[PDB]
């Protein structure tokens, strides 16, 4: 499986950082604190694809953790899920790990492959969790990607 290392920023230009072991949060970041931003390994996985819709998994660089979409208290929910490090990343990632990376107007949306029309989202307010949202409103669902060495 092929992977690229990257960071993500939402379209309000908030960076993503760890909020405890199994949550991300989004905040405006610049300067020295830049290094606290999460580096992803974006893997290009099996699934239905088009010019503008590319299935990916989002693992945390050199951690056995992946963003995962599951029902929690009966709602689609974003979580950070641990995996066996000897078996990941792999080309046939389980559906809960797969996001359709969609380019629209020079930005990126990450739709859950498991839960159609639910998206990786951030709040307008600073220091709030990254979450799975079913509305494209006040919540932000557009991102840019930055390549890292
Ligand atoms: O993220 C930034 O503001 C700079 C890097 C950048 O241009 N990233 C980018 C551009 C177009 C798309 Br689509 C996704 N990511
Ligand atoms: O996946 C895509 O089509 C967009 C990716 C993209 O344009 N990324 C990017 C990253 C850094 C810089 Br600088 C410019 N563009």
């Amino acid at each position: 499986v092929r992977s690229l290392n990257c960071t993500l920023r939402d379209s309000q230009q908030k960076s993503l950082v760890m909020s405890g072991p199994y949550e991300l949060k989004a905040l405006h970041l610049q300067g020295q604190d830049m290094e606290q931003q999460v580096v992803f390994s974006m893997s290009f996985v099996q699934g239905e694809e088009s010019n503008d819709k590319i299935p990916v998994a989002l693992g945390l660089k050199e951690k056995n953790l992946y963003l995962s979409c599951v029902l929690k208290d009966d709602k689609p929910t974003l979580q950070l899920e641990s995996v066996d490090p000897k078996n990941y990343p792999k080309k046939k990632m389980e559906k809960r790990f797969v996001f359709n990376k969609i380019e629209i107007n020079n930005k990126l949306e990450f739709e859950s492959a498991q839960f159609p029309n639910w998206y990786i989202s951030t709040s307008q307010a600073e220091n709030m969790p990254v979450f799975l949202g079913g509305t494209k409103g006040q919540d932000i669902t557009d991102f840019t990607m930055q390549f890292v060495s």
